[PDB]
DNA sequence: GGTAGACCTGG
DNA sequence: CAGGTCTAC
């Protein structure tokens, strides 16, 4: 009974809650839809994984958003670890309001949003982000999601264990810039995406700044930023906007991969106008980015999260 | 200065 | 061929 994952009814005295009405946050729309690639749904409607460097078993009801953590001798979530949990869901920034301002703008939204509430962005740790996405190559969210684990299991750092699953922290900076990383990670089926995995980890640490570097750019500005993560290798205009989007703040970045063009051909007759050709470039693609972000406004980004999914 | 192609591997 | 990036035309 105190082995494996907890549900609400097996441990209910070590739960806590946070309101959250499913309108504001549906945990099965968000944390399996490709923006972290770190939660399992061990029990039905049990979603687990690592939230501020602990393990987390989340599930929702009615009007509440119910929160276990594991860290000895357990007990429920604490005043602030509940409050990490909120920041991690950005549950300030109110849904009703945005999706009545998209649907206000847009009657197309309007129509497709209604049976797609609780869609919202998370608030990621900028590596564990970088990284993630640098793997998104010529990929889909499964297999995303192996890459990412075996990552994690091979260089990042020993949780707790839960049933056969053991938990570990995303790789820092130092271990995923150390020898022959990329030759581990080869082997792990990295492919291609080892070498930007490692050149990445040791220009950050070696030519950027490190750490510091890429947390400051949570204050710079969205131009600034998406200029700042271009440089490192593996990370162009498409990750530099998914960082940007999820990890760094800014919310009015809208990745453009030919996902968002079929959604824009097909539900707005979109078409490029200053730049010639005619399938997605990388002019097209900061033009359609912009078409959206004209469209939505700041939260241009937030709205296309809810499009994607409700086009599942 | 904008556009094919290779880079890993597997559904 | 794939939700991308990099680089030689
Ligand atoms: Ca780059």
């Amino acid at each position: 009974s105190e082995f494996g994952h907890r549900t609400l009814a097996s441990t209910p005295a070590l739960w806590a809650s946070i309101p959250c009405p499913r309108s504001e946050l549906r945990l099965d729309l968000v944390l399996p839809s490709g923006q972290s690639f770190r939660w399992r749904e061990q029990s039905p409607a049990h979603w687990s994984g690592v939230l501020a460097d602990q393990v987390w078993t989340l599930t929702q009801t009615e009007e509440q958003l119910h929160c276990t953590v594991y860290r000895s001798q357990a007990s429920r979530p604490t005043p602030d670890e509940l409050e990490a949990v909120r920041k991690y869901f950005q549950l300030d920034v109110t849904l009703a309001q945005l999706y009545h301002h998209w649907g206000s703008v847009d009657s197309h939204f309007q129509e497709v949003a209604q049976k797609f509430q609780g869609v919202r962005l998370l608030r990621q740790d900028p590596i564990e982000c970088l990284f993630s996405f640098i793997c998104s190559s010529c990929n889909n969210i499964a297999r995303i999601t192996g890459m990412v684990e075996r990552l994690c299991q091979a260089f990042g750092p020993r949780l707790i264990q839960l049933d056969d699953v053991t938990y570990h922290g995303f790789p820092s900076l130092q271990a995923l810039a150390g020898p022959e990383v990329e030759a581990h990670l080869r082997k792990l089926g990295l492919g291609y995406r080892a070498r930007y995995v490692s050149a990445s980890a040791r220009a950050i640490l070696e030519e950027q700044g490190g750490l510091a570097w890429l947390q400051q750019l949570r204050e710079s500005s969205y131009e600034e930023a998406h200029k700042a993560l271009c440089i490192l290798p593996g990370v162009g205009t498409k990750v530099a906007d998914c960082i940007c989007l999820m990890a760094l703040d800014k919310p009015q970045a809208v990745p453009v991969d030919v996902h968002m063009w079929h959604i824009a051909q097909r539900d707005y007759s979109w078409h490029p106008t200053t730049s010639q050709a005619k399938g997605p470039s990388p002019q097209t693609n900061k033009e359609l980015g912009n078409f959206f972000r004209s469209l939505w406004g700041p939260y241009a980004g937030w709205a296309q999260a809810v499009l994607f999914s409700a086009d599942l």
